[PDB]
This record gives C-alpha cells, structure tokens and sequence, in this order.
C-alpha cells in the first residue's frame, strides 16, 4: 500500500557508438570518451561499441546506414549521430541532453 523508500533515482546515460574497427573510429572514440569525459557530472555516460561488422542487424533496427556512427539511448529521447561529425554533433546534442530546454519560463 504504503512505500517507506521508494526506488526511482536516474540511472547513468547510455551512449552507444557503431565501429567496423577502423582506426578512424578508434580515433573518434577517443574524442568521444575525451568529450563526455569533460563533463561527467551526476550523471556519467556509458560508451559501449558495437562492431557493425559482426552485427548488422541492429544498425538496420536504427535505421543506421553510415559509419562511424554514434547513437544516444538514453534514458531520454534517441538521437543518431554519424558521419565523422560525431564530435562536433554530440558536442552539440550533449549540452542538449543536459541542458533539456525549449526556451525560457
């Protein structure tokens, strides 16, 4: 009936980039890791890379044609960045996830 601790604080961000293993991508990772390590904050972004190479079927599932590629998850809405723009969209699209505003009150 009653709750004395309810569960409900935000987890981590989910980040997820596409890479068929090329340096390149290798290369943006850093930049990748390097950005969302300039920032951090409460609420820390998990990097996970998938080798479109062995799995192709999720990059169709997200419509995902180009690579690299980068893909926001969440929690929140989803995003795809791509085209060795990566860093200059995320760099974009992060302060967005974080900052989350449509205008001024």
């Amino acid at each position: 009936g009653s709750s004395l601790s309810p569960q409900a604080l935000a987890q981590p961000l989910l980040l997820q980039l596409f890479v068929d293993t090329r340096p390149l991508s290798q290369h943006i990772v850093q930049r990748v890791k390097n950005i969302l390590a300039a920032v951090e904050a409460t609420v820390p972004i998990s990097l996970q890379v998938i080798n479109v190479a062995d799995q192709p079927q999720l990059v169709e599932y997200y419509r995902l044609v180009v690579t690299p590629a980068l893909v926001k998850i969440g929690p929140g809405s989803r995003q795809v960045l791509s085209g060795i723009d990566l860093t200059d969209q995320l760099a974009n699209q992060l302060p967005q996830w974080l900052v989350q505003q449509e205008g001024i009150f």
